[PDB]
């Protein structure tokens, strides 16, 4: 209710895609329903919740489809693809949270907000795309893709295969900030900023879309401190941050500020996750949490996960 | 504006598509920008605004893409395509509204909500798909593709040419209504119900999508009344709903009593007509609420609001 602290939670890939599942609808739906049941617990413990997600595989299938059907229907640019993934991802999430609400005989009170994020158009990211999207290929398939379509680039994504890559500039402003705040002030569980937000530039007072995909964690950090949130929570499948064996539990700003200059996090898909938690904790004095989707409430209660706090 | 009366406006194909126009992104955006200018004037008059739209050409496109790409990427069902189209269309609309707000040194206060609409799974519509979506085809390009595409049904979209046709079951409930009313109470300009809502059924307390495209005027009419909005406004490309097309008896519905338009409906004056569901929709709002419903063209909206034009349906 009106009394709850606010937690901003950035769902990950596996809220939706497990390790090399195929992206059909039902598969993703069952994963979302599993996530929703965990989220619900946080709602029931009485925190206000802002939920975000990645959109990596989902925006990549969509851009793939736009490419493959170009001779048959006009191809949409990458920001429009991002928009369409928000609809789809936002649909799945809003519906499963409505269902878990109703199953527990609570009146549904959840929405998905389409979301734009301003970025810098001449960011270096536009001349070296580095953000993996879509499903995994082999280097065998990857090489034919590039041979086949030489505008497109694949790269190795942490031993899972090869993936198409897109420009990923830093998020500067969530355009729908005011509205998101209005909703949370009003006790709505808000889903927003799916996939980091639709990448846009603002020139001459004109917001127009640009072709990128933003880091979900960097955007949610931005969102969380903009909202002056009580917690930033980034969910994975792994209960903590680890190395090489160091398992990070509660750690102070400084020590983890010290571990990241030494690239404990320049090997993992974990660095900017750490980078996003740090910035938020730095900026707000409030705790950021990186845990598994499965121990989320345990973490809030302080029973587990990597928790980062002020000094 | 906290003092404002609320107006629920359904935008038409022409919000996004004009004349035989191609559906590239830039063309459609251009059209949204034009719609947004007109809308801004209603917000600037000081009215609260909930904006809806169709999604027929855009969801059929998306569905086209999923079918063409099915061998290379998993093909998404129609309700999931509906969701994506809200994403696409709501993004265009919000951005456009944002821009016109900024251009007028007014801070952005606008958002699209993904919207689910409940229907009846047994609704006859499911046995008789009727809603044209996507591009137009020759008769012959069409047969070429129900031999090819068994089950996928096409139909003669009104002496313009052939089109895919899908179940259009009647809307029963806007799942996000409460949130939409909360936004409106807080004076946010809300875009929602784009394409009439993602069609869903609710069974045993579980909501799940069904493969359909709901009439967006029916869904909007339903939303307006659930909101007890002050007006419901359906914007098209014709300044008015009309009677006896091409007689010298061709009359122009201007201000008109509920009783009189109902009877006209009953006698089949709009029946073989694009205005059919639009009149049904305004009737249903006005009959439920006593409030004025308006059928106008995008380019004379405020004048309609100001009572200088358009078909304005008033209670008995």
């Amino acid at each position: 209710m009106s009394a709850g602290k606010t937690v901003v939670i950035a769902l990950g890939g596996n809220a939706m895609l497990q390790a090399k599942e195929k992206g059909d609808y039902d598969t993703q739906r069952k994963n979302v329903e599993i996530a929703a049941s965990e989220i619900y617990k946080i709602h029931k413990a009485g925190y206000k919740v802002v939920l975000t997600s990645g959109n990596g595989p989902q925006v990549g299938a969509i851009k793939l489809q736009n490419q493959a059907a170009a001779g048959v229907s006009p191809e949409m640019p990458l920001h429009v693809c991002g928009a369409m993934s928000q609809g789809f991802i936002g649909y799945m999430m809003s519906q499963a949270m409505d269902n878990v609400f109703c199953a527990n005989n609570e009146p549904a009170n959840c929405v998905t907000c389409v979301t734009q994020t301003l970025v810098d158009p001449k960011d270096q990211a536009f001349t070296n795309p580095t953000k993996p999207v879509g499903r995994f290929y082999t280097e065998q398939e990857a090489k034919d893709l590039m041979a086949a379509n030489p505008g497109k680039i694949l790269r190795e994504d942490a031993g899972r295969g090869w993936r198409v890559v897109v420009p990923s500039p830093r998020p500067l402003e969530i355009v729908e900030y005011g509205v998101i705040k209005t909703l949370i002030d009003n006790n709505v569980l808000v889903i927003c900023t799916n996939g980091g937000g639709i990448p846009c530039k603002r020139e001459n007072k004109v917001i127009s879309g640009v072709d990128a995909v933003i880091d979900k964690d960097l955007a949610t950090s931005l969102l969380a401190k903009t909202l002056n949130s009580d917690y930033l929570m980034i969910l994975t499948d792994v209960l903590n941050a680890c190395i090489n064996e160091r398992k990070l539990e509660e750690i102070k700003l400084s020590e983890i500020l010290a571990l990241e200059k030494d690239g404990h996090f320049a090997a993992g898909s974990m660095g900017p996750k750490v980078r996003a938690a740090i910035e938020f904790t730095q900026a707000t004095g409030k705790m950021s949490i990186i845990t598994s989707l499965s121990t989320a409430v345990d973490a809030l209660n302080g029973k587990c996960g990597t928790r980062i706090i002020k000094d």
